[PDB]
Formats: structure tokens, sequence, C-alpha cells
């Protein structure tokens, strides 16, 4: 929104603590609509693709999918987003492109995550959602069933520098800003 690359990696490296008693205070009701979500990431007034960007970002960190962010969504997502554990958010990363929850990431579910964060706009050169998604099950789903159990989806990121990085860094702090002032 309103600050430098530089203020964005101090920002990735603040503490849980700071990030959650600035929202608790600001939001004692615990949660935040789409609209509050703007105002207090300073995220108004934003190109078209940039705002269309965010309220995807909003809804994929919106969980149970109720229109709001809660304490528990907020700390879960700030969890991906902020500087951590990357043995940790390989877990989470397959939890969040894992739409129903079934343990299983299939092609459709891994597709419209892509899209929603738009990660394959990390990549270097011509890279389709459709083609980058096809690749990694052309390229992970050992057993191709279609589907991605945590075990290939862990094993094959950590073999592949380029699945790791488009499949679990496009919501790196640094990412989503750099990715929201340059739609507008
Ligand atoms: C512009 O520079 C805005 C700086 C703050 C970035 C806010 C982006 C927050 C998106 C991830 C955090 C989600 C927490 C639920
Ligand atoms: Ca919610
Ligand atoms: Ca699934
Ligand atoms: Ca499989």
């Amino acid at each position: 929104g309103n600050m430098d690359s530089k203020a964005v990696e101090e920002l990735s490296a603040t503490e849980c603590h700071q990030w959650y008693k600035k929202f608790m205070t600001e939001c004692p009701s615990g949660q935040l609509t789409l609209y509050e979500f703007k105002q207090f990431f300073g995220l108004k007034n934003l190109s078209p693709s940039a705002n269309k960007y965010v309220e995807q970002m909003f809804e994929t960190f919106d969980f149970n999918k109720d229109g709001y962010i809660d304490f528990m969504e907020y700390v879960a997502a700030l969890s991906l987003v902020l500087k951590g554990k990357v043995d940790q958010k390989l877990r989470w990363y397959f939890k969040l492109y894992d739409v129903d929850g079934n343990g299983c990431i299939d092609r459709g579910e891994l597709l419209n995550i892509i899209k929603a964060i738009r990660a394959i706009n990390r990549c270097n050169e011509a890279m389709t959602a459709e083609e980058f998604t096809n690749m990694v099950f052309d390229k992970i789903d050992i057993n191709g069933d279609g589907e991605l159990s945590l075990e290939e989806f862990m094993e094959g990121v950590q073999k592949d520098e380029v699945l790791l990085d488009i499949l679990t860094r496009s919501l790196d702090l640094t990412h989503i800003v750099k990715l929201i002032q340059n739609d507008g």
C-alpha cells in the first residue's frame, strides 16, 4: 500500500504479537470484512487488477468462507505470509491447496488457488496457470491418479527449485506487496 520494499521486509520479520495486538485493538470484534482488511493494511483505492488480487487473497485466507477473516484465520494466514520455517510452511501450503480438505490436492483445486494468488506471475517466462498446473502433476503426481498426497507434494516440490518457489513463496509478504503495486 504505502511503503517501499525495505519497509515490507522489516514487517515480514515483525513478531506475530505486534500484528495481533494491532488487529485486536482495532477490530474488537475479532473479525475483518474485506473492506476493513483494506483499511487495516492500507490497501484501498488500488487499480482494478490489484484490487481484484486483494479480494481473492482475502477469500483465500477466509478459510471458512463466511466473509470475514477472524482471529484464528488471521494468525494462520500470517504464519504463511510472514518469515518462518520453510519446513513448516510446506504443510500449510498443502492444506491451502486442498480446497475440500479431503487430504489430497486435485488438478482443479491447484488450478483455482494458483490463479487466485497469481503464483504464475512469479515465474519468468510464458506459463499459463493451466499449463503450470498440468506440469506439476506431470512431474510430481508419481502414481498418476490425478491427486497429490502430502507426501508427493513435499517430496516433489523439494526436488524442484522452480516448483518450490512458485508453490510455496507466492504468499511471502514481500512477494504480495511487490505483486500489488505492479498491477496498476
Ligand atoms: C503496501 O505497501 C501495504 C503494506 C502491508 C501489506 C499488507 C498485505 C497483507 C496480506 C497478507 C497478510 C494477511 C493477514 C490475514
Ligand atoms: Ca472466515
Ligand atoms: Ca482435495
Ligand atoms: Ca498421486
